[PDB]
């Protein structure tokens, strides 16, 4: 798969987990996006997660579309920076 | 392997996790069913984990036949959404 | 390499990681041998972590010698499940 | 890639991440590290973790930029000691 379009994917799983934590969980725009970094990432720090039912579905539905997608952008990434 | 075993495979690793740790740490339906995304993905937030030594036991279960299922189903699902 | 061989380094990787934390942190046996699986999986719950710097270094060299030994070990536990 | 470079690269992401955690966050070095190794490596125990907004983008830079690095890192270590 083209690496830019890898790179417009994984963009797209960073929009919507910001604005769906945002809009679910209350949580501000920038405190959204990190916890959409440390979630796609499964690094899950826990300083920020889901109290609401909705949250929790949510938060599965981003980690099965986004954890896949992540993984395969850092290594397209590490193509080229290596 | 079949995609669609892959599927099978992965929603009976999501039935046993959610049902073990309902029933051993008594946490609701719901909140079982998303620690066992979150711990078979191993995002691991840590907002829920068991508490008990039966549930610690029960967790390293989970976590050596889980995270593996759960890693080649997301690979196969990239494969038809991209 | 043999799944046998890599059984037994896996099993070696939990007993160092066990031991370690029980002797360098304190804790229990069995919450020693769950918090070393959940640290090896890269699940990183927190509900137990190191509080010294002995157990910071510690935690970093088993994290080292361990995620790489227990992603193996999954996989080729996938095997002869699958 | 030869696996000298690629242990030069793992240490490069790690001087970064832990110089940034110290002076953004105000952790000591030996804390700073251990995040650092915690964080790249995806455990994310939540013991140390970012409370400014700009300790939050730096951590969503060292996901990206270590995250695969390390991965790489550790898998030819692998190949040496097995
Ligand atoms: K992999
Ligand atoms: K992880
Ligand atoms: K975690
Ligand atoms: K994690
Ligand atoms: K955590």
């Amino acid at each position: 798969v083209p690496a830019t379009r890898i790179l417009l994917l994984v963009l797209a799983v960073i929009i919507y987990g910001t604005a769906g934590f945002h809009f679910i969980e209350g949580e501000s725009w920038t405190v959204s996006l990190y916890w959409t970094f440390v979630t796609i990432a499964t690094v899950g720090y826990g300083d920020y997660s889901p109290h609401t039912p909705l949250g929790m579905y949510f938060t599965c539905t981003l980690i099965v579309l986004g954890i896949g997608t992540f993984a395969v952008a850092v290594e397209r990434l590490l193509e080229f920076l290596i």
